[PDB]
RNA sequence: AACCGUAGGGGAACCUGCGGUU
RNA sequence: AACCGUAGGGGAACCUGCGGUU
């Protein structure tokens, strides 16, 4: 019964007069249907399928703009100055869409996704993390919206996915995001090794971080403290 | 930036060892 | 055998360093 669940997602977006809203990763149809019931301005569906895009021939309201490219490698700031990305995220490429969206932090203050409880709990921080989580929480706040049991989907799957809300909250200023990504990949590479091995000790000692500690024991402010030293000062 | 080659990261499909339940 | 847990095997997107070509 997607009826109920799809409404809750639009409700959470808070759509007003001058709102541009981009849907990512369709493949169902009814996603746009329920969104177009809200006071929109411009709506863009990003759908990978060349057959699904042709299903714009449902009602064909001239206030849409379906864009046939892929959501995981798209530049969002090409569209608008303040965007509200929404989308049910497929389990396989879910990571890439989130990485992709944060890159456009400047032109997207709010984003709401249907991911997967494990993928979501990882992103939150509380239950232990990966680099992608740190990348997100650097520029956004992840918020648990609601759980969805394996019945509200087309079939009943093996996972119980959850809805997440991402409100913009840049924690510390960062000039090059790719530079910053490369940094996190360098720290998270080979998780179980001591920090000292991965990064020059002269800088671990600089921060409050014990060099013989592990990358898991770190927490946001730790990641900031030493990055501000990495690109120098 | 794209694309070859190259070195890693990554971590889906599937495969198996052990344990719990039917 | 199936499902959950657990230890690996395996390695799809995709990212990155270096080199070449545009």
């Amino acid at each position: 019964v997607s009826e109920g669940v799809l409404k809750k997602i639009a409700e959470e977006l808070n759509i007003e007069e001058g709102n541009t809203v981009v849907e990512v990763g369709g493949g169902t149809g009814n996603l746009t249907k329920v969104l177009l019931q809200h006071p929109l301005k411009k709506l863009y569906v990003i759908e990978l399928d060349r057959e699904m895009v042709e299903n714009l021939k449902s009602i064909g309201d001239e206030r849409l703009e379906v864009i046939n490219e892929d959501a995981s490698k798209f530049p969002f700031c090409s569209l608008g100055k303040e965007l509200k990305v929404v989308g049910n995220l497929p389990y396989n490429v879910a990571s890439l869409i989130i990485e992709n969206t944060v890159y456009n932090k400047d032109c997207v203050p709010l984003a709401v996704f249907m991911v997967q409880k494990e993928v979501a709990e990882k992103l939150q921080g509380k239950k232990d993390t990966g680099w992608l989580s740190v990348f997100v929480r650097t520029f956004y706040d992840v918020n648990y919206v609601m759980t969805v049991p394996p019945r509200f989907f087309v079939p009943p799957p093996k996972v119980q996915s959850a809805v997440i809300k991402l409100v913009k909250n840049e924690k510390f200023p960062v000039k090059d995001l790719k530079n910053y990504k490369k940094f996190l990949t360098k720290i998270f590479q080979n998780r179980r090794k001591v920090l000292r091995k991965k990064i020059p000790e002269e800088l671990l000692k600089e921060a409050g971080i014990n060099p013989d500690a592990r990358v898991e024991q770190l927490s946001l402010e730790d990641f900031f403290k030493l990055y501000r030293l990495i690109e120098d000062s």
